[PDB]
């Protein structure tokens, strides 16, 4: 019994993280076999990062100028390329604890696990939700850059995230391991606004069902609702909308509770209208929507 | 920016994990040198947990009946012996990946990382503390025992918890790595009622110095108090009386923000008696106290 806000075991991505330094910016790389992947801001002064034009400040960039350091051992850079926000850098070493991988681009509402690096080296590791405006709410210092986020799905480490810029209202962006940053994110120091910060319905469904599994079961009132009356409330407290899609998603989870997934939502409905009135769900006052369905499954049975 | 829960980094500990099977009960064990530590109840039947005398239990035990497992090779039991209420079970091979390393005892209020584990391997970490009752609030399902509980401090894993047992409530207890229970809990089935799990003050006063340094100043009130006239209050809403001591530990926080630490304690006191009103502090609509104020300095710096 128990429910935490849980990070996949950081082991195989601890491995893979090394230093990177172009000048005197110093971030976080992820060596993949003969790869170092990093933010391509690694090159800008502070200045630079006002309008930097990539590619005009790379031709001042020569294999030499990038410094690769893996625990307190130099890499050899043999190559270097831009694809997208991301430098490749090709080191003449590959990485002996490169572990089973992948590259995705996770969709919003997705959960992953982030291990806050500096130098190189890990400093911790905390779960985060994409958000549904493309931003994270992260824990990043200057020196976090290159950071990365992954989840474990199957004996295969995907990593989905790479951090590269704090918004001026604290918030987080990034990129895949291409490079494609989330959302209409930026690699400059310039005016970019998050959009509503909405709250993942589907998460916070599944996270009932996590709260029903654990004894946690206050809230179950004796209504049902249908998708449209229940959207019509979620529109109005800047939820997203569910989808039949969601709704099938929570299947295995109202099967184990035997808890029809619209009458979730009408607890999770009057929840919204009614409020918490002071008591607490999984130890939380407010509905807590960094879980995905997947996430409440893997966790109440086990998975490693 | 941005303040998360954030675990220590997990491989130095997952290097560490270990299956455990006597007859039909498996369960984790920590591998370190040539030991491998596990809870003395691996030896018991369900019906044995009701009443267990470990001591005749053992004596029915060979080193053969300990079967000890890392990743998919067998290691060979060459001694076991009884620690309070852990086994130590003596193997032919030292852990080549075992880190340096402490046995330490926490007090009530420290915060650790849990490694959570299932037939030797880990399903995921997240962040606890030492409840005031000696229980913790974790997420553990059956076979999670001997998952173990640690801080990296100074260039060494600190082991401070050994999962047991949930109580009858779904809270959880262990010892530390000598065995010793934490509170007044055994390894028996029996009624084991939890005392009062209070708030811990010097930990929440923490977690409001971060929620500043991070831009969260809503609560920031206009009073002070003393230490008396808090502890009164705190007595008041079951939290853990703060002392000269608990002062002390926050001055490095107190002089980074400039609020005097009996400042702080006001402005907690206005949130006790006044309550949140619907807003969110670091994104918590409680007071949040499984923050240190070693691990919030830690986290505001970036130690790796
Ligand atoms: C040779 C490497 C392999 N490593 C792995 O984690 C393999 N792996 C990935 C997913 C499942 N298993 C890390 C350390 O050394
Ligand atoms: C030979 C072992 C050593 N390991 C360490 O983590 C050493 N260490 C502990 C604290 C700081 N450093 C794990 C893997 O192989």
């Amino acid at each position: 019994s128990g429910f935490r806000k849980m990070a996949f075991p950081s082991g195989k991505v601890e491995g893979c993280m090394v230093q990177v330094t172009c000048g005197t910016t110093t971030l976080n790389g992820l060596w993949l076999d003969d790869v170092v992947y990093c933010p391509r801001h690694v090159i800008c002064t502070s200045e630079d990062m006002l309008n930097p034009n990539y590619e005009d400040l790379l031709i001042r960039k020569s294999n030499h100028n990038f410094l690769v350091q893996a625990g307190n051992v130099q890499l050899r850079v043999i190559g270097h390329s831009m694809q997208n926000c991301v430098l490749k850098l090709k080191v003449d070493t590959a990485n002996p604890k490169t572990p089973k991988y992948k590259f995705v681009r996770i969709q919003p509402g997705q959960t992953f696990s982030v291990l806050a690096c500096y130098n190189g080296s890990p400093s911790g590791v905390y779960q985060c939700a994409m958000r549904p405006n493309f931003t994270i709410k992260g824990s990043f210092l200057n020196g976090s850059c290159g950071s990365v986020g992954f989840n474990i799905d199957y004996d295969c480490v995907s990593f989905c995230y790479m951090h590269h810029m704090e918004l001026p209202t604290g918030v987080h962006a990034g990129t895949d391991l291409e490079g494609n940053f989330y959302g209409p994110f930026v690699d400059r120091q310039t005016a970019q606004a998050a959009g509503t910060d909405t709250t993942i319905t589907v998460n916070v469904l599944a996270w009932l069902y996590a709260a029903v599994i654990n004894g946690d079961r206050w809230f179950l009132n004796r209504f049902t609702t249908t998708l449209n009356d229940f959207n019509l409330v979620a529109m109005k407290y800047n939820y997203e909308p569910l989808t039949q899609d969601h709704v099938d998603i929570l299947g295995p989870l109202s099967a184990q509770t035997g808890i029809a997934v619209l009458d979730m939502c009408a607890s999770l409905k009057e929840l919204l209208q009614n409020g918490m009135n002071g008591r607490t769900i999984l130890g939380s006052a407010l509905l807590e929507d960094e879980f995905t369905p997947f996430d409440v499954v893997r966790q109440c049975s086990g998975v490693t």
